[PDB]
């Protein structure tokens, strides 16, 4: 069915899939510690997942491929997606990072756990340059749908006749989401070069999401979610 | 110049600037040598490969040297993958070191194989390859800041390079659906490689001085 959608019917499939605003544990003892705040963000962060699957499972084409290669995709995704959000939630407040509406946090307390005002710099950065390139809610849910269709793609096997009938299948849904993309902004009314041009740019943007998902994996080097974790809550 | 470069030129220019096929060391009639060796070959004309870039040399020195300690590996392997992409199964280090799979940590040479396959299939052209070059390049590194003349700069330069990726699917035949299909299908591409880059460093060199010292000289 994903591939019958217009532009606009994939826009609003996307826009009503968009997952809830979680609120952080209430009333934490401030200021934290290292390991409090770690606490409360692991918590947040556990609670987001299983809406993230909930709308995973709405987002055209996903519920098309195997549990094995949708629970592959939500593994190498589930921090850009959590990321990306967190960006997005944090536009309107310059120099601080909205992790939920009660947990708003400044450079400084970044510094609080070891190796995490590096990721935080960058996190503002990008909610800089989403708030530069004035991103519209439109167009972030596409992106959003495309990393996690596009993060793990280069891992499916090709094995198979079917890995490739996978694999064509995420690359035409993810050819159909470029498509609405550019509806969306020849609909603003942007020329065609300025849509090819900011098209790039989102694009790109994507690849610095990825880079900071990657860092912060690495700082940390059990709370990221196992496969059976991600498999289970996909047949809930 | 740069802003006022065509499609043509820039491509041109690009083309020119491209550094040549090195060979490995190996002399008869250590992997981790060979390769290290390589590498260590490869960063010299890569430094003055991107001085060649339109619009880097524009920058101040501390901005070139941030943007290549950010995106030289992932140079090094798109390098690799487009070199690969005629040897399904294989890597194509040098036209004297072509390693399979068993010769290979495994899980990046599993991820450069599968880029050099998506590359195979959208039969990427060797026009598009050196703009997706100058891409990374230019991209990697520039949301680490590099300061708001600068970072516009670079933007207006990564603008200049996406219309010369479509003027060249358009002057291949491509109706504008595929050119911007195509153009979204490639800088996805580009997402993977920073992913391979950043999983090969932290299975693990040139530091921020060095590489100021070789792009002063
Ligand atoms: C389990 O893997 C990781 C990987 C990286 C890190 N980092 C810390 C150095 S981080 O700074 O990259 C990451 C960004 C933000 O801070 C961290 C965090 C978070 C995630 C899950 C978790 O269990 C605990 C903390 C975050 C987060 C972001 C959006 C959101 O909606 C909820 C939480 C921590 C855990
Ligand atoms: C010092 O930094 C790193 C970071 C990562 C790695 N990796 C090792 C596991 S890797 O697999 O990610 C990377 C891809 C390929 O194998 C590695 C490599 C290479 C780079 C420089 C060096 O000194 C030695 C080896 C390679 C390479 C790729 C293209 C090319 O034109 C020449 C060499 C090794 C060194
Ligand atoms: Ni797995």
């Amino acid at each position: 069915l994903a591939l019958s959608l217009t532009a606009d019917q994939m826009v609003s499939a996307l826009l009503d899939a968009e997952p809830p605003i979680l609120y952080s544990e209430y009333d934490p003892t401030r200021p934290f510690s290292e390991a409090s705040m770690m606490g409360l963000l692991t918590n947040l962060a556990d609670r987001e997942l299983v809406h993230m699957i909930n709308w995973a499972k709405r987002v055209p084409g996903f519920v098309d491929l195997t549990s094995h290669d949708q629970v592959h995709l939500l593994e190498c995704a589930w921090l850009e997606i959590l990321m990306i959000g967190l960006v997005w939630r944090s536009m309107e407040h310059p120099g601080k990072l909205l992790f939920a509406p009660n947990l708003l946090l400044d450079r400084n307390q970044g510094k609080c756990v070891e190796g995490m005002v590096e990721i935080f710099d960058m996190l503002l950065a990008t909610s800089s340059r989403f708030r530069m390139m004035n991103l519209q809610g439109e167009e972030f849910v596409c992106l959003k749908s495309i990393i996690l269709l596009n993060s793990g793609v280069y891992t499916f096997l090709s094995s198979t006749l079917k890995s490739l009938e996978e694999k064509d299948h995420i690359h035409r849904v993810l050819d159909k989401i470029t498509d609405t993309l550019i509806h969306l902004m020849a609909k603003a009314g942007l020329t065609l070069q300025q849509q090819h041009q900011r098209l790039a740019q989102l694009l790109l943007i994507l690849s610095h999401i990825r880079h900071m998902s990657n860092k912060g994996m690495e700082h940390l080097y059990n709370v990221v979610p196992s496969y059976d974790l991600l498999l289970e809550m996909l047949d809930a």
